[PDB]
């Protein structure tokens, strides 16, 4: 049987190509995550519907432990993989299992060019610059549960101003180019933005260090079979292709 791929709209991992026509099906989809999924495909020898969520979230858990989005997609089986920038943390580990990382990455800022503000302490010991994250993104709940002494600062500031905060990337991003605003976000697609906006830019280096990864549903047997098939991708050097070819703009 085909495989359900559940995923979820987002630059330049998962887009609906452009066409003069309407396209239907798995054609309807381009980018990063599609051609690792094609690859995955290949190499694993499965047919695959692509799904995107309904509620169009990776998965975050409530006060009282229930978690929406593809995590839980995965979780009531409902979707055999979840082919995304999915963020592996130690609390989405214990309800879905992933394959290793196919990619590395860490939290960092997007923010207008040319100011003084060269790390994310120069940004907390301020008060002009507003700053905030995704609402219930792993980057937000990253700063949420730090002990270190600059990032519990910010998440002060972010947590009791309620505007800093912002729905999805897409309003973050506008928040920048808009207002005096810094993101708090992934370095991917701060990389990918800042080649393509030339008066955006990356603020300071990472300040911690994850991966993405291919989710299943715990105890999937494609985990580990996508897990040998990343380490092929790699040795043969098409994880470094594929980021050219969707990682390019100043
Ligand atoms: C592009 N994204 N940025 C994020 C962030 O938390 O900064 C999200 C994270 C997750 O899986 O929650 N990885 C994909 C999303
Ligand atoms: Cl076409
Ligand atoms: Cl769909
Ligand atoms: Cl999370
Ligand atoms: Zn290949
Ligand atoms: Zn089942
Ligand atoms: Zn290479």
């Amino acid at each position: 049987r085909s495989l359900i791929v559940t995923t979820l709209l987002e630059e330049p991992f998962v887009m609906f190509r452009k066409s003069d026509r309407t396209l239907y099906g798995n054609d309807r989809f381009e980018g990063y995550c599609i051609d690792l999924l094609k690859e995955l495909a290949h190499i694993l020898g499965f047919s695959y519907e692509i799904r995107l969520v309904e509620d169009g979230k990776y998965g975050a858990q409530d006060d009282k432990g229930q978690w929406n989005g593809m995590v839980k997609e995965l979780i009531d089986h409902k979707a055999d993989l979840a082919v995304a920038p999915l963020t592996i943390t130690h609390v989405r580990e214990k309800a879905i299992d992933f394959s290793k990382p196919f990619m590395t990455l860490g939290v960092s800022i997007l923010y207008r060019k040319g100011t003084p503000i060269d790390s994310a302490d120069d940004l907390a010991k301020q008060t002009k610059i507003e700053y905030g994250a995704v609402k219930d993104g792993a980057t937000m709940t990253f700063f949420k549960k730090s002990k270190i002494s600059t990032f519990e600062k910010m998440w002060a500031f972010m947590s009791s101003k309620p505007s800093a905060l912002v729905k999805n990337n897409e309003e973050g991003i506008q928040r920048t180019l808009t207002a005096d605003y810094a993101l708090l976000m992934e370095s991917t697609t701060i990389e990918y933005i800042t080649q393509r906006n030339c008066n955006l830019t990356q603020i300071g280096g990472l300040i911690d260090s994850k991966g993405y990864g291919i989710g299943t549903p715990m105890g999937s047997p494609y985990r580990d079979k996508i897990t040998i098939a990343i380490l092929q991708l790699q040795e043969e050097d098409k994880l470094h292709i594929m980021k050219e070819k969707w990682w390019r703009g100043c």
